[PDB]
């Protein structure tokens, strides 16, 4: 199963007791089913409460979402800075080469970002420029010679190299008071920044698509977002009860990548006289999960689960349901087509069919 | 001869007694000189009159031309259905996803379809989902286990197998009672849908580009059409009598995909002391050619032909000619530069060129 | 050093007494770490006064700098033509499939041409379809077959082969009578010309972005420009003054191809646990490529000018770690400066404020 994602297939690049930065492999490491999405790479962050991700930047587009806690992230533009205070749902689109660092400015929640990136120089490869000296990284400011050093900061190589290179890790322990003093200006999402060209948007801002005593599914399209437009990518995020199922249906033209946030849940993926490839799984939480466009799929939730989802490839994408009263690509076929394609009669065919009267998330 | 693709070269996914479909082999299958058309992919369709492909859809984008005769090409949407009356020359983007099923409702005329797809998953792959369940093939929704169908559907899963599970392939006969009952408000052409968003539209809508004793060349382009924007392609048709020669030119950017419809035709194309590299091929009905952009290209009916083309990456693209009255590149350079590229002198050269008093199609 | 491309990177195509056309080698020829730049390939065009190259066209489209002396640029359409008089600092934007001839009207400067292609059917392969025939090579016009050539010019096969098919090499020389006649009516920019859709630019056009005593750099961006905004292409041009040092900085999101006009310099390029050091001696017609995100510091070792082609240009930012002007270290707080690194607040920006001076400095 290409498709599914766990653990063994994360790579830790920095980690302690106060954070765990690490990055899925490429998504066409395995196999070459995936080969459409080479171009991207999923980052994890979770750190603890009162804890500081030191100032970097990378070569590669920023895709940030906040899946738990709250977050402080703080843009360092080369005249100015831009500061904001992220929550749960909130996501922000952070350009290539900007240097940045986050706080997790709560006393109790733990912090978890889901970044989705894409590399510049190439294709789903890339490193993280650390500005910062440390025991785990020395800044690339070291890798400049002494002469040249010199004559930039204007000063002897005994005081830069003292000052500059001379902590543990890339997450350290911050104070309460240099939190205070860190979140003075931060800026919020609000109803009114799901269409800002910079500002960060909440998944949950509108109603939910999809609502009933089961499940709710909420979205961010390049429809509504400007953002997301130029990455021609969109955010969801799932909540579902112990026991529910997410009915068969098939995305008709998005790529989805899965990150199960919490919970577990069995999923049935389908691939293509003929045969159809049945690949199955079991997803517990961190877990990731790619869907690829036209397969049909299903989720069922074993406990209470919420997961999000990028959708690459997203304009004018479709959910196209095969069960239910809701959106229901099969009722629309007509009586003549339906007798033709099924071994059924037109009157077995639609009885079967209406049998099912809720939509979207049912019982499992 | 890596641009000259003959029957050898598609392959069969489904025949029978009213139907064959048919696609062509990966375009760098064989050589890596047609690298850049590694995303796209030609599929080919030709059933009998009163027939029905079955409904099924495609993890790839397309783009839908009717070479020979009719066909109710219904599109199923989750929420509604759209259906159009297509006839020759007729032409219409299916995006990826979508759900859709074709009839040939002539009493007596061959359909014949070409479509240029573009899949989303991976580089010039892709399947097709068929909903029916046929000796040729199993419906995608048997990929599911029993369980979740029985909880989806809120049947048993005896009476599900039975109805949906329990004909020899996917192209079927149909009555003229249910092909009459399926034509009814089937949207057609019509000059106004040339610029049309989502509306069939028909090559010859307008006047031709080219047009003499000898032949006609008609052309929609991403200037007057946003479905073609939208993909950078444009369409074209050929007409020309036995004996006739389509002049020596060359496409200055666009990639040309040729498919012949009817006829032969005898084709040279140049690549690149430095010598240049002759490419000959004799064309038959069905046969598909590729002219890379920039190689100068002639083409000799050997019999009345009939062709169209799909042009890749063509936006601004344009036609020079080395040849003729009309459009010549060559009579366009100054005598100066002419005597000086050229062993002849000016007047010789001025001369020569002048001769050939037709333009775009001559006598062979 | 995969990013330092020398003479030896180069492959000629033609050359005599009057010419030499060279092409860089694929940038992803030696290694893998510049597979992004797989689709571009560096053109390179240097010609004696009173000279002219004969027409062709390419499957590429191509983005034409010229970096020394003067040209007449003549693009040959199927229904007309357009003429241009290029000086040093001009660029156009010729399309793939375009034909066209160069000349170079001085009589004194030798013409030197930088082209950066991007081929249409392969990844950065390509190939030039020359009209012209010489001993060098054929016309493109000798592939097809007589019979095809007879009745497309209506002529026989003997006085076609006679005029057409029958000079040395591509680069031919031309009298100072025909050169006034063939630049009648060329075209040139202007600071009014900056953004033009169809017309030549120069890259001083409008004041330089940064400028003090020891450096000047110019540049021409997306933003701007039409023909730069579908390439998703910026165009700069650098002076700098012998023992002056360009400040350490890095570009944000555009991948930076330098092409060495004149004089010679040091560059120091750091990649990423330690950091690898890239080091290289840059000459005349020398190239060197800086991947996004790198951060990179160069040294004029003698009066130095350079031009760049940056790919993946929209909204490019350049960040500087020194200097009193874009200094991105100088935006972190205290509090996150005091954290990231060993030496205390006060010592951090004591450091930082040292260096009065901002992009160039004395090296
Ligand atoms: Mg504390
Ligand atoms: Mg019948
Ligand atoms: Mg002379």
């Amino acid at each position: 199963n290409p498709f599914h994602f766990n653990s063994k297939r994360f790579q830790t690049l920095f980690k302690n007791q106060y954070g765990h930065v690490r990055v899925l492999q490429r998504f066409n490491k395995r196999s070459q089913q995936l080969q459409n999405l080479r171009d991207y790479r999923i980052l994890e962050f979770n750190s603890k409460p009162n804890t500081l991700l030191l100032p970097h930047h990378a070569d590669a587009d920023y895709l940030i979402v906040i899946l738990n806690g709250t977050a402080i992230l703080t843009l360092v533009n080369n005249d100015d800075r831009d500061s904001y205070n992220l929550q749960s749902g909130d996501a922000l689109r952070v350009p290539a080469g900007t240097t940045y660092y986050v706080v997790n400015p709560d006393n109790d929640e733990n912090l978890r970002m889901i970044t989705l990136a894409i590399p510049v120089n190439k294709p789903g490869r890339f490193e993280s420029f650390f500005l910062s000296s440390t025991q785990a990284q020395q800044s690339y400011l070291q890798g400049f010679s002494k002469n040249i050093l010199e004559a930039s900061y204007d000063t002897k190589f005994e005081e830069i190299n003292k000052v500059l290179f001379g902590q543990e890790s890339v997450i350290v322990e911050i104070s309460k008071k240099q939190i205070r003093e860190l979140s003075k200006h931060a800026k919020s999402s609000s109803r009114k920044t799901i269409s800002s060209e910079d500002k960060p948007f909440n998944l949950r801002s509108r109603d939910p698509i999809y609502s009933n005593k089961l499940g709710k599914l909420f979205e961010i399209t390049p429809e509504k977002n400007p953002q997301l437009r130029d990455l021609d990518v969109f955010l969801s995020v799932v909540d579902m009860n112990e026991g529910a199922l997410f009915l068969p249906h098939f995305n008709s033209k998005a790529i989805v990548v899965l990150v199960i946030n919490e919970g577990e849940a069995n999923i049935e993926l389908v691939g293509i006289p003929l045969e159809v490839r049945k690949y199955r799984a079991e997803l517990s939480e961190q877990d990731i999960f790619v869907i690829p466009a036209g397969y049909p799929v299903v989720v069922n939730a074993t406990s209470d689960l919420n997961f999000f989802a990028f959708g690459i490839n997203a304009e004018n994408n479709q959910r196209n349901f095969l069960a239910g009263s809701k959106d229901n690509v099969i009722s629309q076929i007509p009586s003549q087509v339906q007798e033709l394609a099924f071994p059924g009669s037109a009157k077995d065919i639609e009885n079967l069919i209406k049998s099912q009267s809720e939509s979207y998330f049912v019982d499992a």
